[PDB]
């Protein structure tokens, strides 16, 4: 029927997120750097872009600075996404086993 | 911290899984999670109910009376099935797209 809205907006901060922990990076580069690595997949919307900037600016996940506005990631970001990556293969694996049981 | 997003995001993922295997009942479900999870995740019935409504709402499941008798079984709909298909699809796009992201 559809992908989720919530699930769009969780891959964009997804992808977001890990170009940012590459390096700090302003819009344009970022749009460039997500169509090249999507090998012309993905065209993100710059205005997509600026508002999830702006909501985690306030979370203070990420932070700004002028150089063109560069965008880096603070430490709240860093360890935000260190729990997100392992969260999510604790969820991964729980599925593994639900599988291992399920042939069990 | 891990926000309530995510944590929603993957109850939402297990529980999906769950059905997956097979239609099921929250009792058994809630057993089935806390053996996958060794006792780490040990979910609330009362949260499944608020889930389950939700996806029912959607389309996404659907429920029928099992055996004991009455006993409340969810399934996984069509719908259900092909939006979990159109998920993995999306999400393993954009681990590909992050591998590139370094690759370049």
């Amino acid at each position: 029927a559809e992908i989720p809205k919530e699930m769009l907006r969780a891959q964009t901060n997804a992808i977001l997120l890990n170009v940012l922990k590459q390096g700090d990076n302003y819009v344009y580069g970022i749009i460039k750097q997500v169509k090249e690595a999507s090998n012309g997949e993905m065209e993100l919307n710059e205005a997509t872009l600026y508002t999830i900037f702006k909501r985690l600016e306030k979370d203070g996940i990420i932070s700004s600075y002028w150089g063109r506005k560069y965008y880096r990631l603070t430490e709240i970001g860093h360890e935000n996404m260190r729990l997100a990556f392992e969260s999510w293969s604790r969820v991964d694996k729980i599925i593994e086993n639900l599988e291992a049981n399920k042939k069990s």
